[PDB]
């Protein structure tokens, strides 16, 4: 069978944890309706039989063929190429959008400096698949249908959310209305509500990474 392995979550090693990549190969195998098993993976008392078939002991990991696959980017572009339908597929032009959006909310999540220039390197992330979302039509990055770069992109919108929400009180400004809309688009996703992290153990995941 298709097998993957993920992160479990901090301080409950029994329920998904909060990686973001992983969660794009969740979601892909998802909307391709496809049948796999989850190996839940403590990071921090990591398994043998885990490092044998992941040399960098890093997550996510699928089992295709009877080969085991790191790195989120090739994993689901190895599910496209064997499965290709439903196609998810993104228009190179949009494969991009949002990009940068979870780089920036990690400064500005971490940042204890208000001057720092964090919070406004974030905003013109924002301000930019704003642009993007009021221009092109939707409800999806590229269209009608969800695709490959919504599924890189929900889940860490959903840290966005959840991390700022949380840990400083921060909302995504109400002046970016396509955003709001997206996202609630993306987290009412079938795919979405089956494979979320529950928020407690974004939380718990952050909680360690918020200071150095």
């Amino acid at each position: 069978a298709l097998e993957i392995c993920v992160k479990a979550a901090v301080g409950a090693p029994d329920h998904l944890g909060d990686c973001p990549f992983s969660q794009r190969a969740l979601l892909t195998l998802e909307e391709k309706s496809l049948t796999y098993k989850i190996h839940l993976i403590n990071l921090s008392d990591k398994p043998q039989w885990f490092l044998d078939i992941s040399p960098q002991g890093k997550v996510p990991v699928l089992k295709i063929d009877d080969k085991w696959v790191t790195d989120s980017d090739v994993i689901v572009g190895i599910l496209e190429e064997k499965y290709p339908d439903p196609p998810l597929k993104t228009p190179a032009e949009f494969a991009s959008v949002g990009s940068n959006i979870f780089g920036t909310f990690g400064t500005f999540l971490k940042s204890k400096d208000s001057n720092d220039g964090s919070e406004h390197a974030l905003l013109v992330e924002l301000e930019a698949l704003e642009n993007h979302l009021k221009s092109h039509d939707g409800p999806f990055i590229a269209g009608e249908r969800v695709s490959a770069v919504d599924l890189s992109l929900a889940p860490k919108l959903y840290h966005l959310q959840v991390a700022l929400g949380h840990f400083k009180s921060w909302s995504v400004p109400e002046s970016f209305p396509h955003v709001h809309n997206y996202m609630k688009t993306l987290f009412s996703l079938d795919s979405f509500e089956k494979t979320k992290t529950e928020e407690k153990y974004v939380i718990s995941g952050w909680a360690p990474k918020v200071n150095p």
